[PDB]
């Protein structure tokens, strides 16, 4: 936790009033994750999303809400709303971790998003959180 990313979650909670468990920085996209308990996402977002275009305006970046979980399985369903999760496979050899997301065949086209813009912020995300190397959508 960086000097920076403990100021980002110090904002967080003074605009909104919810913690902020981690703040995930994406420069690559020029975006701000923020991860909050079990059940409080509509909080941090608020009406009509007024917190998030606040959020917005006092950091001046773009801004993503997601509720972390210890679970491997719950989190990636968290990551990837717009997909139905089947299964999750977590490879490991020689200290590295690699997660297999398994979808529809429908559904596959939605869970890596246009441009890998999905699978990306996940491999971003579970980087940072568990150690995982790599995501693949299957």
């Amino acid at each position: 936790i960086t000097l920076e990313e403990l100021r980002y979650i110090s904002v967080f909670h003074s605009i909104t009033g919810v913690t902020a468990y981690r703040c995930i920085v994406d420069e690559e996209n020029n975006r701000l994750i923020f991860l909050v308990s079990e059940g409080e996402a509509g909080r941090a977002i608020g009406r009509g999303g007024r917190l998030i275009k606040l959020l917005r305006e006092a950091l001046g970046k773009n801004i993503e809400v997601v509720e972390y979980s210890s679970d491997l399985e719950r989190i990636v369903k968290n990551l990837f709303p717009g997909v139905k999760i089947e299964s999750i496979n977590v490879r490991e050899r020689n200290g590295v971790k690699q997660v297999v997301i398994k979808v529809s065949e429908d559904d596959k086209g939605a869970a890596i998003g246009k441009g890998g813009k999905n699978v990306k912020r996940a491999r971003l995300v579970l980087s940072k959180l568990f150690g995982v190397e790599k995501v693949v959508i299957r």
